[PDB]
This record gives structure tokens, C-alpha cells and sequence, in this order.
């Protein structure tokens, strides 16, 4: 039913339309898959002798442009560029770096690592190492390797218990914190395993994993661990809370809102929407409506997929 050549045509027309027909441009790209958008972009370049992304960059502006260009990139290219941007210039955008490095799976990170080097001619790890220091750097480096254990069929009950005690002994039960021990367990073990480990941890500790983290560390490192545990325990809820934070207050933290909507639209948006509505009483759709306007809002609402 999909027709790249045709979509590339309608978009060329929309762009040509006096004043630029954004509604049409949004209606198409926000209602197509990422793979389909890739075909449309190929069909386009052939018809115009110019890259689709490049054409939309000249034709669009503001937050809408940000949404659209992000959508034209493959998942790995998007993440790679968002990562680069988080480290660009002196200083670092810790939140963004953390959000991506903590939430992506091995398969995603492997591709990201590959695409990153091709795009920027340097390894993601090298840039991370240059932009970070201390335990925070250690954690971000280990997670970025994308070498976490795969979901096994056999539940390792003995390991689950030892990991829990180790986590407990490394923090709550000692002066200071054996951060390396925490980094090792939380980056190497499979997600299903760690979910069980965190439950077993509650059998030994009066405070769960998240609260333990708040008690033991601070700064970027504390932020990384909290984000990571959330992604392990309930990723869809993790994104729902970040979505809530980017819109709850004055204005909007557009960069966060956009990245999540673009990067999770084809992954688990349905679950994010469900967790969001359950926790906040109103739909994700509703919050986007109150915080954004114009073609930008319409674009985000399409990526949302519907109201709840
Ligand atoms: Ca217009
Ligand atoms: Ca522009
Ligand atoms: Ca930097
Ligand atoms: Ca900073
Ligand atoms: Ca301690
Ligand atoms: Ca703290
Ligand atoms: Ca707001």
C-alpha cells in the first residue's frame, strides 16, 4: 500500500507550495515508519538531485524542523548525533548522555557505536572518555560497550542472591561506596536477572535500590544510577516520567520531549502511553497538547499515535 515515489512527490509539492505546506509534510512523515521514510528519501533525492533532509532543513524551522530531521535519520544515526550533541563544546549535557546510554539495548548500542565512528570518524567511547571523569565516566563507558549478558532461559538463583548481598555490602553496609562493584553488577547482568536481584536486595536492605542510590551517591553518578535502575525496572515508565518532567513546569524542555517522541515512537510508545495515563491521570496526548502548538504539536501528537 506504501508508495515511496508518490510520497516523495507529494512532499516535493508541499515544499514547493507557496509558504511551504507543513501540514502535508507532517501528515506524511509522522505517519510512516522509519524504514519507509528511508525509501521516501531515496525516491526523493533521485527526483530532485538533492537530499530530502537537506531540502526539509531549508524549508522548515523551529521545533518542527527538529522533529522532522530527527525522523529522517535511522535510529542509530539519530542516537549517534544526539550523543555527539550532548558532548559538543566544553561541558556536557549529562541528562541527555545518560538518557541514551542507560536506555539503549546491546543491539542498539552496537549499531550506534558503528554508525558513530563512520559519522564522526572517532569512537563513541573516546569522546565519552574525553567528556567525562571518575566513576561517572566508568559507568558511561561500561554501558556504552553494549556487552550486557543476554536474557537466559535458566534463572540463576544463586547468582541473584550473591549479587543482592554484594550490592548491599558495597553501599549501605560500608563507609562510602564501592562504586565499581555497583557498576560491575548493574552493567554486566541481564535485565531480567537484575530485576530479580533488585527484589532480593529488598530482603537484605531496609531501602530499595533507588533509595539506596540516593543515600550513597550524588551528582552525575547518582543521576546515572537512578536512570539506569529505572530503565531496568520499568523502561516505559522511565520514559513516561521523563516526558512528564519535560512539560510539567514553565515552558518545555523541547530537546527531551522531541528525542523521546522520535526515538520511542516505533519501540514502546504504547506502553509509555499506558504508564503515563495510569500515573498522571491524563494522557500523554493531552500533556503534549497543552505544552506545544502549531505543526510542531501536530507532529508530536502523530508520533504519540492517539489519545488515551
Ligand atoms: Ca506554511
Ligand atoms: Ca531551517
Ligand atoms: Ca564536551
Ligand atoms: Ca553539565
Ligand atoms: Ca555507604
Ligand atoms: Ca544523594
Ligand atoms: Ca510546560
Amino acid at each position: 500500500n506504501f508508495d515511496a515515489e508518490r510520497d516523495a512527490l507529494n512532499i516535493e509539492t508541499a515544499i514547493k507550495t507557496k509558504g511551504v505546506d507543513e501540514v502535508t509534510i507532517v501528515n506524511i512523515l509522522t505517519n510512516r515508519s522509519n524504514a519507509q521514510r528511508q525509501d521516501i528519501a531515496f525516491a526523493y533525492q533521485r527526483r530532485t538531485k538533492k537530499e530530502l533532509a537537506s531540502a526539509l532543513k531549508s524549508a522548515l524551522s523551529g521545533h518542527l524542523e527538529t522533529v522532522i530531521l530527527g525522523l529522517l535519520k535511522t535510529p542509530a544515526q539519530y542516537d549517534a548525533s544526539e550523543l555527539k550533541a550532548s558532548m559538543k563544546g566544553l561541558g556536557t549535557d549529562e541528562d541527555s548522555l545518560i538518557e541514551i546510554i542507560c536506555s539503549r539495548t546491546n543491539q542498539e548500542l552496537q549499531e550506534i557505536n558503528r554508525v558513530y565512528k563512520e559519522m564522526y570518524k572517532t569512537d563513541l567511547e573516546k569522546d565519552i572518555i574525553s567528556d567525562t571523569s571518575g566513576d561517572f565516566r566508568k559507568l558511561m563507558v561500561a554501558l556504552a560497550k553494549g556487552r550486557r549478558a543476554e536474557d537466559g532461559s535458566v534463572i540463576d538463583y544463586e547468582l541473584i542472591d550473591q549479587d543482592a548481598r554484594d550490592l548491599y555490602d558495597a553501599g549501605v553496609k560500608r563507609k562510602g561506596t564501592d562504586v565499581p562493584k555497583w557498576i560491575s553488577i548493574m552493567t554486566e547482568r541481564s535485565v531480567p536477572h537484575l530485576q530479580k536481584v533488585f527484589d532480593r536486595y529488598k530482603s537484605y536492605s531496609p531501602y530499595d535500590m533507588l533509595e539506596s542510590i540516593r543515600k550513597e551517591v550524588k551528582g552525575d553518578l547518582e543521576n546515572a544510577f537512578l536512570n539506569l535502575v529505572q530503565c531496568i525496572q520499568n523502561k516505559p515508565l522511565y520514559f513516561a516520567d521523563r516526558l512528564y518532567d519535560s512539560m510539567k513546569g514553565k515552558g518545555t524542555r523541547d530537546k527531551v520531549l522531541i528525542r523521546i517522541m522520535v526515538s520511542r515512537s516505533e519501540v514502546d510508545m504504547l506502553k509509555i502511553r499506558s504508564e503515563f495515563k495510569r500515573k498522571y491521570g491524563k494522557s500523554l496526548y493531552y500533556y503534549i497538547q497543552q505544552d506545544t502548538k502549531g505543526d510542531y504539536q501536530k507532529a508530536l501528537l502523530y508520533l504519540c499515535g492517539g489519545d488515551d
